[PDB]
Formats: structure tokens, sequence, C-alpha cells
């Protein structure tokens, strides 16, 4: 009675998309390649991915290597190629970063992070300024104009039921995994699924480890014992968010739900009390030393094999 209105735009964009990945598939538009490995990661559709985690579970993997992120920063301050981390070194603001690299940098302290819609280009500045020796896309899957000598897409169990934009979160079809050289199959510790396609497949879980403060620093969540906690969201996280400290036991005393463009700008807390929030809403509040993110950590099957698979992409 409204979803089902959105309908005749999937099948419009179904033919936009297909005719453009036909493209692609054939040989009609240019694949560029940069000079040093590049690893993508990505997935399917609209909406919490796993993404993040995996990425910074799989630059600590490349721990030993120079290593860039090529990000997309969609809504930027700033426009054409920028350089938003050296080797974990912030050079610019949020503001200017768009709140995605910028997060992305706070996450990975000896990682480079380059904010360019055309990831080739990121590619070329990172080259020039950086020198590094292997590249990741954060959220690259469709960016096929860039050769990945890695092409990693993760999948989560909703996606398998789901439907092209806008009727559904496909941004998409289901039949494009065939383009993935490894699957990651993710939500594992709250919706574990198995999905056989001859690929190299690897189940993902992400388990509670400690906190992040406002420094982007680990430290342990032994800090909120005996302590009753103010939790608040910038966004509709609210249900995520609220559900996530629940199930962890986490005792809060209180829960505020913020505007999602949020710029905490007026945000005013209490000298003694806890905070715990999301570390999108972190990264704006730094320096307030009593206030905190959850820190979760990606659990790998058969890791070793995805190091295999990484280490051979070097020759």
């Amino acid at each position: 009675m409204l979803r089902s209105s959105l309908l005749p735009f999937s099948y419009l964009y179904e033919k936009i998309i297909n005719f453009r990945n036909t493209l692609y598939d054939k040989g009609f538009l240019k694949i560029k390649k940069l000079p040093v490995p590049v690893i993508s990661v990505g997935n399917l559709s609209v909406g919490g991915s796993g993404k993040t985690s995996f990425v910074m579970y799989l630059a600590d993997l490349l721990k030993d290597k120079r290593v860039c992120i090529l990000s997309r920063g969609y809504k930027r301050k700033s426009k054409g190629t920028l350089i938003v981390s050296e080797y974990g070194n912030l050079k610019v603001s949020w503001e200017e970063a768009g709140d995605e690299p910028y997060l992305m940098a706070k996450l990975l302290p000896h990682v480079s992070v380059v904010a360019s819609e055309d990831r080739y280009k990121g590619g070329l500045l990172a080259l020039e300024k950086l020198s590094p020796e292997v590249f990741i896309l954060d959220d690259g899957f469709q960016h096929r104009k860039l050769h990945r000598d890695l092409n990693i897409l993760l999948l989560k169990k909703k996606d398998l039921k789901d439907r092209l934009l806008p009727a559904g979160n496909l941004r998409e079809p289901l039949k494009e995994i065939r383009r993935a050289d490894a699957l990651v199959l993710t939500y594992q510790e709250v919706e574990p699924f198995e999905f056989f396609t001859g690929k190299p497949t690897f189940k993902m879980f992400r388990e509670f480890c400690c906190l992040l403060n406002s420094d982007f620093e680990e430290v342990p969540f032994d800090i909120l014992k005996e302590r009753e906690v103010i939790a608040f969201s910038g966004l509709g996280d609210n249900g995520q968010f609220r559900k996530v400290l629940k199930n962890l036991g986490i005792k809060v005393k209180e829960f505020m739900s913020f505007p999602d463009h949020y710029d905490y700008s007026d945000f005013t807390p209490e000298e003694g009390e806890i905070y715990l929030t999301t570390p999108k809403d972190l990264i704006k509040l730094q320096g307030y030393e009593n206030v905190f993110a959850l820190n979760f950590k990606v659990k790998l099957e058969r890791e070793e094999k995805l190091k295999k698979l990484i280490y051979r992409i070097f020759y």
C-alpha cells in the first residue's frame, strides 16, 4: 500500500544498473590500474554493513605494510582529492573531510586516508605524497573504473532476501555477487547463515571488546562496573544503540536522542558522569574525557586462508 508503490522505480533502476554493469563486463568502459596492490571492501546494500569493522580488521592484517584507505567522501566541505590523514595523523576536520573518511581515519591510527570520488585519482595523489604499499577501497565494490586485485564483498543474510532500491536496500542485483573474489558473510553473531558459491568464503562475527575514549584510544570496559551511564545517539541509532546496550547488560540511567544532523555545538555534559554514544557521534566530542563508544572486534573464520589470498596479490 506504499512500499509496492516503489517497485516501478526498482524495475527502472535495475535496467540502468544492469546496463552499466554490462558495459564494464564486456570491456566497453575503461578500468584503470594503480601500480600497487588494491583490495576493495564493499557490499551490495545500503544499511548496516560491518564494512567499517572489516576495513579496520583488514588494515590490521596488513600492519607490516604502508596502507592507505581510498574513501569516497560523498558529502564534504571540500571537493577533488583530499588527504584526510597521513598514517594516523588527521590533517583536516570532519567538517572538511566528511564524517565518513574522518571517522575511518580516527579508527585507523597507523593508516593513511584519502577522500576522492574518483578512487584512481585519490590513489595517484597518495602515491605522490604518501608512498603507500597497498590501497584499501572502503566501499569500493561498485567503483568498477578502478581495478582491484582482491575484490572482497560483504554479505549479510538479509541481503539474500532483499530487493533493488528503492523498493528494497540493494544497490545492485544479487547476480553481481559473481564479481567478488572473496565473500565475507557478516552479522553471524545475530543472524548466522551459510552461503555457498564456490568462492573463498569467510564467516565474520563481531564481539564486544572494550571502550573507545574520546581520543579514540582503547580502554577497558571495567570503568563501567558499579557505574550507571547516560547514553545518547545522534540519529536513528536510537533503536540499534539501545538494543546493543541492553544485550550487553550495561546499566543506562538515561537515554537521549538527538537530531541526526547534530554537530553537538550545544552539547553540555555533567562533570563526574559517564556517557556512552556511537563512534559517529564521538568524533564531534573529542576532549570530553567522560564520553565513550563501544568497541567491537572482528573474529573471522579461516583467517589464515584470507591472509594467504592477501599475500599473493603482492606479486
